């Protein structure tokens, strides 16, 4: 199914934000027309869940599965914070760029989180998660953005484009905030996704 609606974690740590922001712009002085490819200012985001909230109702029934979600994600964290490592640099197929999330025992943690919020959300009646595989990632581009791309001969991203910072650690978050947005509504002045209602998993 096609989703309109995501659980978003933010990324809050400017280093890793400014990091990406310096990845985008290096990107950008070697070929100037992926300007529209790369993902705005103040978007940056993990996403843990899609879904399908099609109504009113159905976008309170998601706030409301939120805010039931929040001491489930308590208890998994069993007292301690959620580190997610952004190191390196990955694509899907040349087409969407994206920083790594590091291999670690948060990995597990956050699938856990995710499968928990897919049955929480699930049970309240709304149609989330995917049956493919969660790999958690953190776009900065999408040729699909730029639709002229193709129109005009860049149809994948060059590899040697990101080379320098291959192995750049950009830096770590720290699970608090969840937040639940819109795909399609229009973006907060700050450059975010319309957020419905967010919980703090936090403190």
């Amino acid at each position: 199914y096609q989703p309109n609606y995501f659980l978003s974690i933010p990324i809050t740590n400017k280093k890793i934000t400014a990091g990406i922001k310096v990845l985008q712009n290096s990107i950008l002085r070697q070929d100037n027309r992926l300007t529209k490819a790369m993902v705005g200012d103040g978007s940056f985001h993990i996403t843990l869940l899609v879904m399908q909230l099609l109504n009113e109702d159905e976008v309170n029934i998601g706030t409301d599965a939120l805010l039931e979600l929040k001491p489930f994600v308590e208890e998994i964290l069993e007292g301690k914070h959620l580190t997610l490592p952004f190191h390196g640099i990955g694509t899907f197929q040349g087409q969407v760029g994206f920083v790594k999330l590091a291999d670690g025992d948060h990995v597990s943690a956050l699938l856990e989180i995710a499968e928990t919020a897919k049955r929480t959300f699930q049970e309240k009646g709304i149609l989330a998660g995917e049956s493919r595989t969660f790999k958690p990632h953190l776009t900065f581009m999408k040729l699909s953005k730029a639709p002229m791309l193709w129109k005009k001969g860049v149809r994948k991203i060059e590899p040697g484009l990101y080379e320098q910072f291959i192995d750049h650690r950009f830096g770590e978050e720290i699970l608090y905030q969840i937040d639940l947005c819109s795909m399609l509504k229009k973006k907060q002045s700050n450059g975010y996704y319309h957020c419905e209602s967010s919980i703090v998993i936090g403190e």
